[PDB]
């Protein structure tokens, strides 16, 4: 039923932000060692974990572009489209609350500690708990690029790990193997942009750490141009050239 | 046989404390660089191996609150519901005190060396090497509700990862995914409060160290409400919440 | 088709190179924590997607010394050794531009923050984002010597772990495997000469860190034998021996 | 045939032994960033992968205890047990020589750089590339203790593992999972004595350091009880231990 699919979709979205913004938020106000590699395995692993709950009941898109894609690749269900993604959105921005409320008092405490007004320009690298921002070093339309080219290659990596006709089938491995796919995504690329590659991994927990007083700087991250865009379109933009690309590449050859 | 299954549970629960307290000890006493994630994933594939040791003949509960939950949503016969308890908290005790066995001489030479008295409040965090003490930004209500958190997302994923019923079965690997799932547990929640989600590996250990030495704190952590009444109850009210939202939210419709 | 061949190893050539291209640009112009193990293990996971994304349409080759080992040992066509030595190249070459693309910025920053001279003999340290150099106690003898035996031990390990005459069967967990191999190989010998093993993965980013800036120095190494010469045949001359061994000495036992 | 077993036994032994050395010299020798967990499982990884190369024909024993406990408790032929174990450590030695060769240059420069007098107490510690030395804080009957425990650990898990008669049968992940095992043994009790675990793994290698200019320091360790009489006998002491509790507390219960 389209109802218990969507509550999957709103489970695994959740949990998987609930992990990964967990152990970011750790990193952060909870002085774990944590470096690229770790932050990133631990993203991935817990993706693969959400898929692994709710790939029986949805198909566990879990992702915005990803769902999108499938609708204009896969023949998925254009009347469910728009129901995933509203609980895909709502979702992460639940797990997102629900770290904040977990780790609370830490997030005062490093703020006070290291006299940190939230809302200003440099409490934006807290905010990072919650969702991404782009690297000093480049723009707008740089990072754009960024999130473009790294989901198009997870939405063709996705299809590829699940596509049963290419090699031999992956079965119970697929899941685990799309959750090494962003950890080694994360780590090769996350640098530049925080690997985003979901608008609703994005948006929902920029709305959070907006509501719960970063304020403007949560969408913008101190930029001329409002950042938040980039992990809206970026994403969309890309997992469908990711999609197109797998077929026309992959699968016709297959 | 109920009795062999008993002493499958007092293997499996040791081993893993073994694996688990033997990675910290080295960590606290023995000088080994070990991160966040190291500390969760060791942890997680010595619950792995424990499984795959005692599963085909117990079904590796190796938890209270994993077994009181199947008892109450999966037919676990109650008969056996306490003789497995006792099992999984005496394996916990004995391996606790075979770790400090074989790291004995470390534990003394790190006190005598950083002139720490065994018993008091800041010994404390090396009785951390056998059992989880809270984070000191946090109290027993928020330690208490990260326990019931993380506990609820364990059953829940352990129930999800083996029910076959569930997209594509995982056979032999669903040991392996559920050792991963505690390490992206450890490794996003952990620094809150240890993630013990099991009343076995906790007490058991405390009760040890408890009687080598470390005293009252032991049981305390060196708070006003003893502490150990979180790792105690935490899990168990929160694998059942955990049981309860899988059956309801993913199985029902399945 | 051979057309679609080719576009596999270099889709799939690309990828890998995509992945440890990148998080080397990382590591050395992002400041990521990444240890000798994360660097291996990210190149290893990648060169595992890399193949399950091209094993069904090409056999995903995605390495010269492969490609001719197969050819001399395998019964691999012929006529298919130069199209798919082309395709790997040209792969390797597009990708590690594909990486500077998205990493441009942090690259001049880098170098204007730390007067770094591109093209100079201190620049190699950069250019080794994109292809391999020997470590400073060795010569070009002593680098040959490893990249033979450690590629002989990649050759003879993946006619191992793809031989369904060999023990119990892998199926889908070879390409994992073949990972995993890497990442051992890269963690026990690459401080000594960057587990190349593979000439396509060396040449086509050398050639593109001499077209972008690094000039000379990026064959030469700064040495006085021009250093490419190792990576391009001692792993050709070392995947031949390890096919020949495992033949020999293990296959002709099964 | 024996003589084919024999063979794979050797190249095994030797393989894991090539990447355990070989990681363990980039650490000391190479400045590489190693923690105790990556030197761990890159040692399992690389037993793992020395499994799936010998498996099919000798049955991947590769360590003395193993072939002992096996012939003890499993029936293994003991017509075979002497000329295993004389291939065991022929190529742990070998293996050894190989590493040694390919790293030369640096363990000279290291010891030039360092002041170092090969052959003193003080190079015990570079000895430590190619076996095991005890920790500081633990003498001869204690470095006994752990290394019988662990090995019994490690031939028990080992025996669960491939047990087809215990749950759902592991078939091709079993030498990946024994890997893992390996791993978290070196992770949590690796800090006491090397977890050698295996008399050809170390013995081999000491007899190689002896030989190549390490002198008697690379029996003894330093100590007045000759260390090497431990990685012989306690492993051996705690593989039948270990096999022997299987049986009777595991098996005898399936
Ligand atoms: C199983 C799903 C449970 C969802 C529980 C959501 C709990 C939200 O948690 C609450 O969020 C508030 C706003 O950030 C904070 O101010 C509170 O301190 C915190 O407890
Ligand atoms: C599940 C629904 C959660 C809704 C968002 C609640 C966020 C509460 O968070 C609070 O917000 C206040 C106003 O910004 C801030 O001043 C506080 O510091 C912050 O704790
Ligand atoms: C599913 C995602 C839909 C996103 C629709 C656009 C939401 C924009 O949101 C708006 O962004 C501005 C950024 O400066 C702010 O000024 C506004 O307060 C904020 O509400
Ligand atoms: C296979 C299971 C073996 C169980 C052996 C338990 C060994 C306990 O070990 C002992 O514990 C004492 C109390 O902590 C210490 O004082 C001793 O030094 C130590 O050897
Ligand atoms: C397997 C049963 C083990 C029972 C617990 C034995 C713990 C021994 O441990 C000892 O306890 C003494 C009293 O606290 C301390 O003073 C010592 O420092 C400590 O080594
Ligand atoms: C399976 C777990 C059952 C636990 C039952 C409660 C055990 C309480 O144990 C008690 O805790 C107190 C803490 O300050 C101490 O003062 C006591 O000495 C100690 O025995
Ligand atoms: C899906 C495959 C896309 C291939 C795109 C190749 C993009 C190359 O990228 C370009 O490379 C140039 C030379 O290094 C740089 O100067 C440019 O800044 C960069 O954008
Ligand atoms: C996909 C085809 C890419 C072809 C290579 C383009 C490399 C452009 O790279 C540019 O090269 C210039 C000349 O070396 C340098 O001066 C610049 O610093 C560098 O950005
Ligand atoms: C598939 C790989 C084929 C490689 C053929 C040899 C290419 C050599 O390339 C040459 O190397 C010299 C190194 O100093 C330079 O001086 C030249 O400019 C360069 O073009
Ligand atoms: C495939 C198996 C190849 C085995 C090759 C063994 C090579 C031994 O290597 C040699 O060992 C000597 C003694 O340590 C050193 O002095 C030499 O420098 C070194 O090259
Ligand atoms: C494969 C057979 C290898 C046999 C062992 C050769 C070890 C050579 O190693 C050499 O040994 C000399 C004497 O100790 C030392 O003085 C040298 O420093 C050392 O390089
Ligand atoms: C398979 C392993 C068999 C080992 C048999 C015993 C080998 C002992 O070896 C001996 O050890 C002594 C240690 O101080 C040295 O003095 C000798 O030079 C050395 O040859």
């Amino acid at each position: 039923t389209l109802k218990g699919q969507c509550i999957a979709e709103f489970l695994g979205t959740g949990l998987l932000i609930f992990f990964g913004v967990g152990c970011v938020a750790a990193l952060k106000v909870a002085g774990a060692s944590f470096g690229q590699w770790e932050i990133s395995v631990i993203w991935g692993l817990g993706v693969a974990m959400a898929i692994y709950l709710t790939a029986g009941v949805s198909g566990a898109h879990l992702n915005p572009a990803v769902t999108i894609a499938l609708w204009l690749f896969a023949c998925f269900d254009k009347r469910k489209v728009i129901p995933f993604i509203v609980s895909q959105v709502a979702g992460a921005f639940c797990a997102a609350a629900l770290v904040y409320g977990l780790y609370y008092n830490l997030f005062f405490d490093f703020e006070q500690t290291h006299h940190i007004v939230r809302g200003s320009v440099e409490s934006v690298d807290l905010a990072g708990t919650f969702s991404t921002y782009p690297n000093p070093h480049i723009n707008f339309v740089q990072a754009f690029a960024v999130e473009m080219v790294i989901t198009a290659i997870l939405m063709g990596l996705i299809l590829a790990l699940t596509d049963d006709g290419n090699g031999v089938p992956r079965g119970p491995l697929a899941p685990l193997l799309i959750g090494l796919l962003i950890a080694v995504i994360g780590a090769s690329m996350g640098p530049l942009t925080g690997f985003a590659m979901n608008p609703a991994r994005d948006f929902g927990p920029k709305v959070f750490a907006w509501l719960a007083g970063w304020g403007n700087v949560a969408f913008t991250g101190g930029r001329d141009i409002p950042y938040f865009l980039v992990p809206l379109f970026g994403p969309i933009v890309g997992a469908i050239v990711g999609a197109f690309a797998y077929r026309k590449l992959i699968g016709r050859h297959l």
